């Protein structure tokens, strides 16, 4: 009495709920600041995310939430990669089905100033300057700062590594709202307040 | 508006439905025969419970199920263990918090000659020799059988490869029974059926 086609169809519906959830949950850890709760996350969303082979508009979106995140948290610190997490960031960010609004090119100039600074304030020149290269190849000023290694000038306190993460985060709080009515989460919250 | 102690509580809720779903999809894949359906659920269940710091006594059975059958999985093919696939599925097993009937008994011991047969099937005499030292440290019998590289004994012909798998799957049959009920597939059937 057991339908395989219908069985594999159930498994595609949870998968789709799972997906929003830990989507949702990959949000509130980035926001705040859970990091061990971040990289379990984000483990599970991608073990997920195998268990679906077709993707609506919605989901692919989703996915790419989750792998920008995922770069963001990595912007400090491959696997088939030879550009740096920064830089990964910045090509899932202009590539989102998304407005680009001026919140948008907020985050993408924050993002390409930050992929150079986090090089030169871990004592990577060399890399900064490949960096500075793949992404701009300002920009005469931007180059004499990475060759004089003048990683506290200026440009940085207002294209600083903080107001990066704080226009991401206000984008994150969008997605946070709009995900926060998806089935699991919502189901999950009844069963807190209920006992309670 | 947001309190932290109650998200988590959510998300452990949410942890815990996706647990027995993935528990539910194991159980057919390894039934059907499904691999790399299996895998995929494998890596999933294995990365949900990491989300989880405190099991009860059902969900610690559960995770020891899905250990189980991944032992099981890959009982013809380390990771911080020096035994056999099959030597550790008999370690779960024997400590699952469950009757010790007769088909326990009858999993148990056909385990526990595979976990021999299949290194002489392999072509590792020396590691059928090794498996059967950490298990049987009908004994006189078996260890002539592997010296003599005696495969094919009638010993083997009803403690088969075959036999172990069709009592581990009736054992499987009972699982998806008691899980069918479970919060996450029992709404995802819902809308499968709802479209049809
Ligand atoms: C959350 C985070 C990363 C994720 C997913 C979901 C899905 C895929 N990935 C990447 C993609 C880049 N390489 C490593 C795996
Ligand atoms: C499904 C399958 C294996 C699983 C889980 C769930 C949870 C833990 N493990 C193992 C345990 C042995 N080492 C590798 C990880």
């Amino acid at each position: 009495e057991e339908d395989a086609g219908l069985v594999a169809e159930a498994e595609a519906v949870a998968a789709g709920w799972m997906l929003d959830f830990l989507c949702l949950s990959l949000c509130r850890a980035f926001r705040d600041g859970r990091s061990e709760d971040f990289r379990r996350t984000r483990n599970s969303a991608e073990a997920i995310i195998h268990g679906l082979s077709s993707l609506t508009a919605c989901q692919l979106r989703t996915i790419y939430i989750c792998q920008f995140l995922t770069r963001i948290a990595a912007g400090k610190t491959e696997n088939d990669e030879r550009i740096t997490p920064l830089e990964s960031a910045l090509m899932i960010w202009g590539s989102i089905e998304k407005e680009h609004d001026k919140l948008h090119e907020e985050i993408q100039n924050l993002i390409k100033i930050q992929a150079i600074a986090v090089c030169m304030e871990n004592g990577n020149f060399k890399e900064a300057e490949e960096v500075f290269e793949r992404i701009f190849g300002f920009k005469s000023k931007l180059l004499m700062i990475i060759s004089q290694k003048d990683t506290f000038h200026s440009f940085f306190q207002h294209f600083s590594y903080n107001h990066m993460m704080e226009k991401i985060k206000s984008y994150v709080n969008y997605v946070l709202s709009e995900k926060s009515s998806t089935f699991l989460m919502k189901a999950a919250a009844k069963v807190v307040e209920s006992k309670r």
